[PDB]
């Protein structure tokens, strides 16, 4: 059916986890810097991203089929995973914020 | 295992998007009348489902595997996921129910 | 990418709902004894589970894939599924607590 439809710039949405993937790795070499050379890297592989910090060790965060969907591996807090609530990115342990868990523990390897 | 379970009339349970998107399907054509004119055509292809509505253009929305599970394009306020809350159908985003959007951006149409 | 990474004790995080389904299952059979003959049989064949209680025939609880996640066959609820919240296995129609509806029906099969 309707040709109303397909002669707009149409597009496909975009997972919301490759979202914040992006604005988190961005958001994170950008941070590569205040780094005193305490986080020396962060790589985006494909949906996989990787941080080395010695201080820990090194977080991994992948993209994750549900039952549920962003998982954290923190070489600190541990294994943890997410997925949205109002539009935020929440723990299914406990529904905390990714965001502030790694808020968290990437400001205390600037601070240590 | 058991053959106390298959004697009986069993089922396999139907999707809940399904579900919504026939009160929806028929709710909705079923006021493809008080449509004076302008909500021309229901359409519900196959797990997808169109709106003419030449008043703001043509709404989709469809089913999609989850990361979430819902999706509403609508023409005028355009993108949305959703999954269910309380037995409701609520926006990814801020957890808003597709319902009450479709329900407005719908009586606007008469309205105007 | 990372040798860092590789060369720990790495492993593969678990389904949350296999998880539950043994602290379920072993918390079952478990009380396969306070029954006074009238819950004889809990089988958790793989990722199906029944149990038989002929005071109201037969429960399934399956693993599903999302739309959403665990899911319950009451002979005596009837039917129902399960995901998430704070850690728990909540309903998605109402967003009861999967334990405490089996905790109860369960608890009725005795006292009757």
């Amino acid at each position: 059916v309707p040709q109303e439809v397909l002669n707009l710039p149409l597009e496909k949405a975009h997972e919301e986890a490759d979202d914040y993937l992006d604005h988190l790795l961005d958001s994170l070499e950008e941070l590569s810097e205040a780094h005193p050379d305490c986080i020396p890297d962060v790589e985006l592989s494909h949906g996989v991203m990787t941080l080395e910090i010695p201080a820990f060790g090194t977080y991994v965060i992948n993209k994750q089929p549900p039952n549920k969907q962003i998982w954290l591996a923190s070489p600190l807090s541990g294994p943890n995973r997410f997925d949205l609530l109002n539009g935020e990115w929440v723990s299914l342990r406990n529904g905390t914020k990714l965001t502030d868990i790694l808020t968290e523990e990437v400001e205390k390897a600037i601070s240590k």
